[PDB]
């Protein structure tokens, strides 16, 4: 092992080195080294090949430095911290001051007093009694349904307050009475309560912080707070006054308390330190959290938890509260204990323990001690207390209290313990009222952090806009800040005045675990089974003998807590004080001042009231042009950046020239509505992600996990591993040179093709699992190209190929981690059985080795292992699918609230992006500052050009250009992001996105920075993380917990292999179903039916629940309207794009990009939400308890499901409007019409019913009702943004071409550019979006495609014809698309259009018809017991049922199978129905047009079939063709003569009709008929051929697609 272990063996041989060779080994230094020493030293424990002897000496090594590591103590300041709280009578106070001003001789008292806080609790009452008001008036608006009889209590109660302002006290035991009243109400209702008063007050909080930021403060003082409260609500005089009297009252009483103490011990002594003169206080990291603590808070007469750490760290010493006295002395207790001849029952209990300490305060101040009060106390007690009292009032004042130790170990901080023997038993637990440190421990630093994150989670709440307010979490005290807990105690608080905590004893403990667990091996003293040991508390006891724990001789000297002024004596003893609360009637809210809770319109009828005579003459008119914008811009469901940048910078410019205050308020109101209406409008991400891996990293396992886990979270999941191999040349490259300064090129060589090869062949049989040279993705002139080509080898390079390859279109996740999926909330579920939340993110590895893997775990229980293997792993994890982005398109991971590059999330395909382009510019422009400074040529003229034209040169002040400067001439050879942290000052590019993006958006761009100083979330910093890194297991997200808030697990609808509809077959189900639909609707009373069936879906997979919910989002009907606009033409683009393979203009296939995308991602939300019980109420199916939800319970909106489909039932304005995706909507008066009509139009039908899943199924318990409790969570559900389909009808480019009026000439013909894009002009590449200039014209080509079907869609005129030709001759076909014979472009008269029209509908239902036939003959033709080999050869076509269309085929496949089966009616019925008119017609002279010409056209289509002369495709066409014929045979041949063909026969069929009926219809059959009788025409057969010869081979479309060319060809 020597060998093995050779490299740690040197690496511990330098750090003794080091160690030896410290100037002082008492600093953080020296423990980081011998910390390093024990962990290296378990490492070789971890080795398996260990002898006893090496134990035993290891042992011994580990004990010397433990020892070495304990003895490096320090020893705390003499200073004793106690924060003031305001309201507290200053006599009391003093006493236990007094005394640990005299038992701690050597020592500094500080009284840490904030006068600027004084009138704070009158300020957070008043914000509260706000945000209780909002929260009760929206919960009544939200449940018209009922009444809650507590809001009217409420009410009334204010409203009897209202008029007698004297009886406080009245009020607040009304207020009691009226909480007992409110326990009552439902759990619902309450558990909405909780999370509005939580959401308000937050709200609230950032208001006035907004209000801090306009006014440009730097220090938040009383009187800030009293303008701001006259800013939000109207202060009367006497309001005004009790504010100050406070700030009076309070000054008085800490000067006085201060007086009377120095008078007695000196001003030096004790001394009054300003909390305001902290630095954390200020810190920008803190978020001041400090002041939202004055809010957040549930235990007002304790002091702050956030002043207590920022004392410690800023000042060491002993933090104390003020409530205690020092431990007793040992000599106190013996004769504490010799008075009770053996009773030990007086040091354990409550009621006896402070009743002694009450008496021996009184004795050390001198006061009397018979006055002690022993109420609750026996008179045998009381007088044994009275005798023992008097037994310790002999001894001196010195001698009655101990002292504590004052050298604590480095970097640790001691914490009180406390015993309380209840009468259920003990209660031992920790308590941050008596603490110890030094000035700058790290243990201080990480319990900050802590709180800080604790306030992030909390904030969670109202940050995440994804927040699910209805998910019970079970009380498990988990470490997270349960929001509807914390909601219940401050509404119980609020109520009656009268447990959990974010920031207190349990978090500290919690945080004081984990650092000492991250430090390593030196921690076991302090840790215990998971659980900080008696080691890192003070005033720990010992039990001897029995459980009694031994009183007399501490382990460590600890502080006496039970104390008359103990926590437990101000709930009855000293009555709630009433300057803590100041009665407000909130009816009078000024709601124009608050952006944050209420969206407010820009009207110009009182926008301008309160503004001065000057700046409305001046900027009204300015402003009033804005109004239009600017509600469109709030109004609309997408964000359009170059309105949003225009207004936004034209707001900022009227803000900079004006010189009002309250006008600049209602400004900087209008940019916060900005803000918050980008910071809500998320868009969807696409489910890829790409992992930038180290080629030469040793490790494999990880990536082949994460790419196992991104593959099982989701088989939609794309995976991509961008690697560079000009990257790794260079990188070989330079080593060598190095080593050259200071033949292994075959090794390397051979290492990284094998490892390359390694990953992709372990990953071969998947096709999503891509790997991808980035040398050859990007392009030439980029910039990632150069320098890849000037060998640039900084470590940087990974992270700017990210960028690069955004901006090159590959989107999703870019990651250079090996980042796996989040746990999902079962898996959590699954593992909380037996383990807590401090083992389960450890056992988290194992358990997804054995998801991702077969590995099993002899550490993990069997119980959990065959839970884990019932659920698919797709239950268990988390896909990229379902995350959302910011608007502006770019998200990042966070660490502590600061954003990073770890995982560069960019938003979708389609969606706009300015971060990427500002990206793209910025990395441009330090290429350049890069490769001008490598020559060392820069100066600052230089600079001002390599930064002109770019928003990048805002970054360039007098002291980046020094600094840039001075970095030149020092090295001249910097990497990117050192010279992008020189020219800024940022760490990240990421940091600069927000600063580049600010010179767009001016104002808006800085409001957003600024937040981020008042807690509020970067914008560029995603919050929901569903990623874990493999190495600690924790989330990436800003405010997350991937083990107490992971995400429900979302379910897949798997669906069969086979499709019943194709694209090209789908719009059979919607045409022979639409008429019994309308018929069924019409028939239950309905009066308004619309037909708008989708086109986007034809496989049911998801059960079509994005179009569900989008048409769910819904609550107009003029939205409605646009809606069904937008997806009407989306389907039909879907159709010309994909099933016409027909290229779309690059503006309308970023429309259906973007619409893909969001319907992707609202089937995933859809079908996660409605499988989450707590989120949605689910019942079976039942008409009169849906119509009981929809008219008692006030259902607005529901989900119906069936096994396959989604309809969707609304109540728009007074109708209720059912909705299926497939067949439009129809509406009714009432509910139980709908129902009905629903239940009818599922069942009768039998193939409507088979295909939605409920063929001989019973559907009254397979149909499922998905409702929200308020409608208003759909508002939480449903989002925002959803690219405008449902405000804006968006355009296509034919309608925007449309729309001009002016002609092109081309080719010495003037046609509108609408008809010429319609030919499919194409210019360069692409088509044409715009007219071309005369330049263009000799450029412009034709598709052959488009060309075709437009040709195939339009009956032109001749003259129109001639210029297509012209057009044709003169500018030719596009190479590579369908030659277009000119011959076949001609025109019809006027008199033959309508036929002709007619004649091309036939062809589409035909092929529409003929498609779907082939597959189920395809289909029929894959059921065959065949033994491979590919020659079914069918030998005998024969038809047995006339009526049901049964042909007997005999195959001979080699084994003679016979399937004498196959049901094609389509075939037959055609040619029964043409033989039954022909035969009956002089009778019956109906004339079906459309019949003769379907018919005419298959008997042309299989006559060129026959001409043209086997796989199991081709073979299913060819007898597809011969059931043709053999239909025709059977109906058309009167006689079996031998002498006929089915061309001459339909021919004399039709031209008889014609004979018959004459007329312009005649004439266009006997055309037909006479089309049919002479040969195929040249044109027609070469265009058959060529198209059979190269086009169909050329192209890679299925059968079916060819088959419908080969349709249309013969239609034509």
């Amino acid at each position: 092992l020597k060998t093995k272990y050779a490299n740690e063996i040197i690496e511990i041989k330098r750090i003794m080195g080091e160690y030896n060779l410290l100037p002082d080994k008492n600093s953080r230094n020296g423990l980081k080294l011998l910390q390093k020493q024990a962990d290296l030293l378990k490492i070789i424990m971890e080795d398996t090949s260990v002898t006893e002897n090496t134990f035993k000496n290891i042992e011994i090594a580990i004990t010397d430095i433990k020892r070495e590591y304990y003895s490096h103590t320090v020893d705390i300041e003499k200073n004793i911290h106690a924060i003031w709280v305001a309201g507290s009578p200053p006599e009391s106070i003093s006493d236990y001051i007094k005394t640990f001003l005299k038992t701690y001789k050597e020592f500094t008292y500080y009284l840490w007093v904030d006068e600027k806080a004084f009138g704070a609790a009158k300020f957070t009452s008043v914000l509260k009694q706000i945000a209780f008001d909002l929260a009760c008036r929206t919960i009544q608006q939200n449940t018209p349904q009922k009444n809650i009889d507590f809001i009217n209590l409420y009410n009334e109660i204010r409203k009897k307050y209202n008029n007698n302002p004297s009886g406080q006290q009245e009020y607040l035991n009304k207020l009691r009475e009226l909480y007992a009243t409110y326990q009552k109400i439902s759990t619902p209702l309450k558990h909405m309560f909780n999370s509005f008063f939580l959401e308000n007050m937050i709200k609230l909080q950032d208001n006035f912080f907004n209000y801090c930021i306009v006014k440009g403060v730097t220090e938040i003082n009383d009187e800030l707070r009293i303008n701001y409260l006259k800013n939000v609500i109207k202060l009367s005089d006497d309001d005004i006054g009790n504010y100050q009297k406070t700030i009076n009252d309070n000054k008085d009483r800490v000067k006085k308390l201060i007086l009377d103490l120095q008078k007695q011990f000196g001003e030096n002594r004790i001394s009054i330190k300003d909390v305001n003169s902290l630095t954390s206080l200020s810190k920008s990291e803190n978020n001041h959290n400090y002041q939202t603590e004055m809010l957040l808070r549930w235990n007002y007469p304790a002091a702050s938890d956030l002043l207590r750490m920022y004392i410690l760290k800023e000042h060491g010493g002993i933090y104390t509260d003020t409530d205690m006295m020092p431990a007793y002395s040992k000599q106190v207790i013996f004769k504490i204990m010799m008075q009770t001849n053996g009773d030990n029952r007086f040091l354990e209990d409550l009621k006896l323990r402070r009743a002694i300490s009450d008496g021996v305060l009184r004795y050390v101040n001198n006061q009397n001690i018979d006055e002690v009060n022993y109420n609750e106390i026996s008179d045998a007690d009381k007088n044994i207390i009275k005798k023992i009292l008097t037994e310790i009032s002999k001894m001196p004042e010195d001698s009655i209290f101990t002292k504590i130790n004052t050298r604590i170990p480095r970097d640790t901080m001691p914490i009180l313990r406390r015993y309380h023997l209840w009468p259920d038993g003990w209660n031992i637990r920790g308590l941050n009222g008596f603490m110890l440190s030094h000035k700058g421990s790290e243990v201080i630093d990480a319990v900050i952090a802590g709180q800080n994150q604790a306030y992030r989670e909390l904030r969670r709440i109202r940050d995440n806009i994804h927040s699910e307010i209805y998910f019970k979490q079970t009380d498990e005290l988990s470490s997270l800040p349960d929001t509807d807990k914390i909601g219940g105690i401050l509404v119980k608080k609020y109520l009656s005045g009268s447990t959990l905590q974010i920031s207190g004893p349990d978090l500290i403990q919690r945080k004081m675990l984990q650092f000492f667990r991250s430090r390593g091996v030196l921690g076991e003293e302090f840790i215990n089974e998971r659980k900080l040991s008696d080691k890192a508390y003070i005033g720990v006891y010992k039990t001897t003998g029995t459980g009694k724990y031994d009183w007399l001789t501490p382990e460590s000297i600890g502080v006496n807590d039970v104390t008359p002024a103990d926590e437990s004596t101000w709930c009855i003893g000293k009555g709630r004080c009433v300057d803590d609360f100041l009665f407000k009637d909130v009816s009078t809210l000024k709601t124009e001042n608050l952006p944050e809770l209420f969206l407010t319109k820009i009207d110009t009828d009182t926008f301008f009231s309160q503004w001065s005579t000057k700046t409305k003459k001046d900027l009204q008119k300015k402003i009033q042009d804005l109004t239009v914008r600017y509600n469109e811009l709030i109004d609309s469901s997408t964000i359009d950046f170059k309105n949003l940048y225009e207004i936004d910078q034209m707001l900022h410019m009227i803000m900079l020239e004006m010189n009002d205050d309250i006008a600049k308020r209602s400004l900087f109101s209008l940019q916060v509505q900005i803000s918050e209406k980008i910071r809500r409008m998320t868009i969807p991400v696409d489910n890829i992600i790409n992992i930038y891996p180290d080629l030469h990293k040793k490790n494999d396992n990880d990536l082949s996990m994460s790419i196992k886990g991104f593959l099982a979270s989701n088989p939609h999941t794309k995976i991509n591993i961008l690697y560079s191999n000009k990257t790794e040349h260079n990188i070989f490259i330079k080593d060598l040179f190095s080593f050259a300064v200071m033949a292994f090129f075959k090794k390397h060589n051979e290492n990284i093709h094998n490892k390359i090869q390694r990953i992709k062949d372990e990953f071969k049989e998947y096709s999503r699992v891509a790997i991808h040279n980035i040398d050859k993705v990007i392009f030439k002139g980029q910039t990632l190209d150069r320098l890849y080509h000037e060998g640039y080898v900084f470590s940087d390079i990974n992270t700017l190929s990210r960028y690069t390859l955004h901006g090159l279109g590959i989107t999703g996740v870019h990651t250079e981690e090996n980042l796996l999926p989040a746990p999902s909330s079962s898996l959590i579920n699954i593992l909380k059985e037996h383990y807590n939340e401090d083992e389960i993110s450890a056992k988290l590895p194992l358990a997804y080795d054995y998801i991702l893997n077969k590995k099993e775990s002899s550490s993990i229980p069997v119980e959990i292992l065959n839970k884990l293997s019932e659920l698919p792993p797709h239950e268990l994890l988390t896909p990229v699918l379902g995350q959302s982005v910011n608007p502006l398109g770019m998200g990042y991971s966070s660490d502590n609230g600061k954003i990073t590059e770890q995982v560069i999330v960019s938003g979708a395909d389609g969606f706009d992006n300015p971060i990427s382009g500002l990206i793209y510019t910025y990395l441009e422009d330090l290429y350049n500052i890069h490769v001008r400074m490598r020559e060392g040529t820069l100066n600052s003229q230089n600079l001002r050009q390599l930064l002109e034209n770019s928003v990048s040169s805002c970054f360039l002040t007098e002291q980046s250009i020094n600094k840039l400067l001075s970095e030149a001439e020092k090295r001249p050879y910097q990497s990117l992001t050192e010279i992008h942290q020189h020219l800024t000052g940022l760490p990240t590019i990421a940091d600069a996105t927000l600063s580049l993006l600010s010179v767009g958006l001016p104002g808006t761009g800085k409001l957003l920075r600024r937040e981020q100083d008042y807690g509020r979330p970067p914008v560029t910093a995603i919050q929901d993380s569903t990623f874990v890194l493999p190495y600690n297991f924790k989330g990436i997200g800003f405010n997350d917990n991937i083990i107490s808030s992971a995400p429900v697990a979302s379910s897949l609808h798997f669906i069969a292999e086979h499709a019943k509809y194709t694209l090209l077959s789908w719009p059979e189900f919607y045409r022979h179903h639409a008429q019994r639909w309308f018929e069924m609707a019409k028939g239950y009373g309905s009066q308004n039916i619309d037909f708008h069936p989708q086109s986007l879906l034809v496989t049911q997979e998801g059960r079509c629940m994005g179009l569900a919910l989008l048409y769910l989002q819904t609550e107009d009907t003029a939205h409605y309207s646009i809606l069904q606009e937008n997806l009407m033409t989306v389907s039909a683009l879907h159709q010309t794009s994909n099933r016409d393979k027909l290229p779309l203009s690059k503006d309308d296939n970023s429309l259906m990009t973007r619409t893909y995308s969001l319907i992707e991602m609202l089937q995933y939300q859809g079908n996660k939400y409605i499988t989450n019980e707590s989120l949605l109420h689910k019942t079976a199916w039942n008409q009169e308890r849906i119509t009981l939800l929809f008219n008692e319970k006030g259902v607005k909106r529901a989900l119906i499901s069936t096994p396959n489909h989604t309809l969707v039932l609304q109540q728009l304005e007074d109708i209720y409007r059912l909705t299926d995706p497939n067949f439009g909507h129809a509406d009714f008066l009432s509910p139980i019409d709908a129902l009905k009509f629903i239940e009818a139009m599922i069942q009768l039908t039998p193939t409507l019913q088979e295909y939605y899943g409920l063929l001989n199924k019973d559907i009254n318990k397979h149909i499922q009702v998905h409702y929200a409790e308020s409608d208003m969570v759909w508002n939480k559900l449903l989002p925002e943004n959803d690219a405008g389909l449902s405000t804006r009808i968006q355009h296509t480019t034919t309608d925007r071409l449309a729309n001009l009026a002016e002609p092109v000439a081309v080719a010495g013909i003037s046609l509108p550019v609408k008809t010429l894009y319609d030919i499919g002009a194409t210019l360069d590449g692409r088509r044409i979006t715009s007219p071309p200039t005369s330049e263009q014209i000799p450029s412009l080509r034709l598709n052959g495609d488009v060309l075709n079907d437009y040709l195939s869609r339009t009956v032109l005129t001749p003259e129109q014809a001639d210029n297509i030709r012209k057009i044709l001759h003169t500018q030719g076909i596009r190479s590579g698309t369908r030659p277009i014979d000119p011959e076949m472009i001609r025109g019809t008269q006027d008199d033959l259009v309508s036929s002709q029209t007619r004649l091309q509908r036939q062809a589409t239902r035909v092929k529409q018809q003929l498609a779907g036939v082939l597959d189920t003959l395809q289909q029929h033709f894959q059921n065959i017991p065949r033994s491979s080999g590919r020659h079914l050869s069918v030998e005998n076509i024969e038809l047995a049922d006339i009526g049901s269309g049964r042909f007997n085929l005999q195959i001979r496949d080699g084994e003679t199978l016979h399937t004498t089966s196959v049901e094609v009616p389509e075939v037959v019925s055609r040619f029964q129905k043409l033989s039954t008119m022909l035969s009956a017609l002089p009778a019956s002279g109906i004339m079906d047009f459309d019949l003769g010409m379907s018919v005419v056209g298959v008997v042309q289509y299989a006559r060129l079939l026959q001409q043209g002369h086997m796989d199991i495709k081709q073979l299913s066409e060819a007898t597809l063709g011969s059931m043709i014929q053999i239909a025709g045979n059977k109906f058309l041949n009167t006689e079996g003569i031998q002498g006929f063909r089915l061309e001459s026969a339909v021919a004399e069929g039709m031209r008889s009709v014609a004979t018959r009926t004459g007329g312009t219809m005649g004439k266009a059959l006997s055309a037909s008929a006479r089309v049919l009788e002479l040969p195929v025409l040249e044109t027609v057969l070469g265009t058959w051929n060529l198209y059979n010869s190269v086009i169909q081979l050329q192209q890679a479309t299925s059968y079916s697609e060819t088959m419908a060319a080969r349709v249309q060809i013969a239609f034509d």
